[PDB]
């Protein structure tokens, strides 16, 4: 809804065209798309941990 940089992917999608406020583990950007933004106010790998920490789910 409202994108949160703090929390989300911040990658401006190609499908939406805004943010990318999926998941800090969007499936729709790989790895490198997610890190190449800097959308959060950390790392997103260290971003990431903290989803992991909470959503420890991935495929
Ligand atoms: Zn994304």
């Amino acid at each position: 809804r409202e994108f949160d940089p703090d929390i989300h992917c911040g990658v401006i999608d190609l499908d939406t065209k805004k943010p990318c406020t999926r998941s800090l583990t969007c499936k729709t950007h790989s790895l490198t798309q997610r890190r190449a933004v800097q959308g959060r106010r950390k790392r997103f790998d260290v971003l990431l941990a903290e989803h992991k920490n909470k959503t420890r789910e991935k495929e």
